[PDB]
Order: structure tokens, then sequence, then C-alpha cells
């Protein structure tokens, strides 16, 4: 119980992050195999895959806290290789709107993956197995992307075999996840124990980050694309950096020794004014020689968000119950999402306050910067009240 639990879960994490022909999803779809149109895709496709996350993710994190979270990552395994079976079989827009399905179903059941590196050790190990994991799965996903241009830039393979190679490495995943050891009305108990375990101050504290800044995020990772395009090897370099960056912080987050009671809210205040100012410096850095300002700032905000993540994991479970972590992140989750939807209807979509992309990325700086406010304003209210 000493190597393998810790060690094969950080492998599982790391490896079923792997996935070469991700990225390469879209091209493949408008490439001479599937001959799918532009307007197919961006109607048909990507839509029931935002539509199929915000339906799944409730039964995902329902049940992830009851069928103990083993089931849940094998579930997601076998998603992620039925949509790359659906990929390579696939030829009606209906196969490929069930793999959009398949895939909100595997972007569902992160949690259940963060909950079961919890589950799995002592508390007093809550904070280094969240920093471990939780980097690895990133390293996971950098050398995901990263192996994928490589086949594409170096290497002269297709996207068949790209995607063949992927579908090999979440078989691998699959039979990886398999050997994970499983550990050992109802519905009322589940939201009485999880609004007792709410009334708790971190619980909130980081429950509040996670909605509020998992969703400003999203939001800036999605939109960073099209906003560098408005304006291709370097986005590829800025992505790779910034997940390398993430991991590396996630590790350094695993290590750090604050003392949570009392530098909680200030640490997340001087955070998230850091994230503010570095999508400022996205949204407002228009001059044409100045990229690599704007790919620093990316890279510095990706790795202040993924620093801040495993310390907010530790510390919603650290103030939890056992058979409640899961559900809580779930919700959180649940929520971040939904708040990104609100925002990107009042900033981009549906008329409403319709803005360009630079505009976009000023109102998430200021989105931010209102939220570094709010927690600083928490931070002075908390040293005023001791
Ligand atoms: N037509 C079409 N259709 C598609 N469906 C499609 N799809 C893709 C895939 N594109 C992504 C890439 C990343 C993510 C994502 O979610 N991004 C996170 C992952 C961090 C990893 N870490 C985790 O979140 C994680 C992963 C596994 C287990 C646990 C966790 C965790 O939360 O700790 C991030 O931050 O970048 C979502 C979609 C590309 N082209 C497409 N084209």
């Amino acid at each position: 119980s000493w190597r393998h639990l810790v060690c094969y879960l950080c492998f599982y994490g790391f490896m079923a992050q792997i996935r070469p022909g991700e990225s390469f999803i879209t091209p493949y779809l408008l490439g001479p195999d599937k001959q799918f149109t532009r307007e197919q895709v961006t109607n048909e496709i990507t839509p029931v895959l935002s539509y199929s996350y915000l339906a799944v993710l409730v039964p995902v994190f329902l049940l992830t806290d009851y069928l103990r979270y083993t089931p849940v990552l094998l579930l997601q395994g076998l998603s992620f290789v039925s949509v790359w079976l659906l990929l390579l079989l696939g030829h009606s827009v209906a196969h490929m709107q069930l793999m959009e399905l398949f895939y909100s179903v595997t972007m569902a059941a992160r949690i259940a993956y963060s909950s079961y590196i919890f589950s799995l050790v002592r508390p007093a190990r809550y904070q280094r197995v969240a920093g471990y994991s939780r980097a690895a799965v990133l390293l996971g996903v950098f050398t995901s992307s990263v192996l994928g241009q490589l086949l594409v830039t170096v290497g002269r393979v297709s996207f068949s075999t790209l995607n063949y190679i992927s579908l090999a490495f979440l078989t691998f995943s699959v039979v990886l996840a398999l050997f994970l050891k499983r550990p050992k009305s109802v519905l009322a108990r589940m939201l009485r124990e999880l609004g007792d375990s709410l009334r708790r101050p971190q619980l909130r504290l980081w429950s509040l980050w996670w909605v509020f800044n998992s969703a400003g995020y999203y939001l800036v990772v999605y939109y960073v694309h099209i906003l560098w395009n408005e304006v291709r090897v370097y986005n590829f370099a800025a992505d790779a950096a910034s997940t390398l960056l993430g991991a590396i912080t996630s590790f350094a987050a695993g290590f750090v020794k604050i003392r949570w009671a009392r530098w909680s809210k200030l640490l997340i205040a001087g955070v998230t004014a850091t994230q503010a100012g570095l999508v400022f410096l996205l949204a407002h850095t228009r001059h044409p020689s100045s990229i690599w300002l704007c790919y620093a700032a990316f890279v510095l905000f990706r790795g202040s968000y993924q620093f801040l993540v495993p310390i907010a994991t530790f510390q919603i479970a650290s103030s939890l119950s056992k058979e409640l972590c899961a559900l809580v992140f779930g919700v959180n989750t649940f929520f971040a999402t939904i708040v990104k939807t609100i925002i990107t209807f009042i900033v981009s979509d549906v008329r409403g306050l319709g803005l360009p992309v630079r505009k976009q990325f000023q109102l998430y700086s200021v989105y931010f910067l209102i939220l570094s406010i709010i927690y600083f304003l928490g931070a002075m209210l908390d040293g005023l009240r001791h």
C-alpha cells in the first residue's frame, strides 16, 4: 500500500490525459476523412458537447459519491475509448453528436479523479496528494498536446494514425484504471450534510473561489485562442508552456506550508488580482511586436490558476465528510459552468452587451479585479473581527 497507491494514481492521472488526437478533432472532421462541412461541425456538434456536459454533470456528481470513484473513472476511460471509436468508425453527424455526448461524459468525471486521490490517503497527506496528482494530470495534458503537435509537425503521420495512437493510449489508460483500488432519503441525508459542511467557513471560501474563478479561467482560456487568431506554432508553444507551468505550480502548491486559517482569503485576493492584471495584459497589448508579453501573461495566468486549484481541493476536502468530497466538487464545477454560461451570454452572444474579443477580455479582467476587491474586503473583515 506504500508505493503503488500514490505512484500508480499519479501514473494513471498522467496516462489517462494522453490523447494526441484530441487537439486535432476539428481538422479531422473537416479533413478528407469525414468530409464534414464547417457549419455542420460548428453548429450540430460542439453545442451538443456543451449541452450534454451541462446535463451530464448532475448525475455524475450525484452518483460518483455512492458508487465510489473507481467505477466512474472506468466510465470516463471507456467513454474516451468510445469517443475515439466513434471518431474512427463514424460517418454520419449523429455518430459525431454521440461522440460529443461521450466527450462531455469524460469531461464531467474529473471530480471522480480528484475525490479518488483524496479518498485513498490520510487527511494529513491531503495536500501533497492534491499537489502531486493534479500536477501529473497537467503534465499528461502537456505531453498529450506536445505529442500531437510533434506527430503532425516533425512527423508526417495523418490524422487517422494520430487517432489510432490516441485510441491505443486510451485503451492503455482504461487497462490502468481497471486495477485501481475501490474504496470501502439518501439524497436528503446528502443535502443536509452538504449544507452542514457549507456552514464551515473554509468550505464556503474555497467553493466560492471555485465557482467564481474556474468560470473566469475557462472563459479566458477558451477565448484566448480566437483572441490570438483575430490579430499558429506560437499558439501551440504558448499552450504547452502554460500547461507545463500549471503542472509545475500545482507541484509547488503540494509543498507550500501556509497557515490557511488566516492567510487563505489574502492569498486568493492576491492571486486573483494578479490574474486580473495578466488578463488585462492579454487584452490591451495590441502592439504587433509584443506577443511575447501576451504569451508570458497567459502562461503566468494559467500557472496561478493551476497553483490555486490543488489548494482549493485540499482545503475543501479537509473541511468535509467521508462520502461528500466528489459531490461538492461536482456542485462547484456545475455552478462554475453555469456562471461561465451567464457571462458568455452577457458579453459575447445573443446580442446582449455584444463586444469584440478585446472588449470581452477587458470585461474578464474587470470581473477578476472585482473578485479580487471582494476577497480583499473579506480579508479586511476577517482581520477586523479578530
Ligand atoms: N469538433 C470538436 N469537438 C470536440 N469535442 C473537440 N474537443 C476538443 C478537446 N478540447 C478540450 C481540451 C481541454 C478541455 C479541458 O477541460 N481543459 C482543461 C483540462 C485540464 C486537465 N485537467 C483536468 O481538468 C483533469 C483531467 C482529468 C482528471 C481530473 C482533472 C481535474 O480537474 O483535476 C484545461 O485546463 O485546459 C476541454 C476540451 C478539441 N476539439 C474538438 N473539436
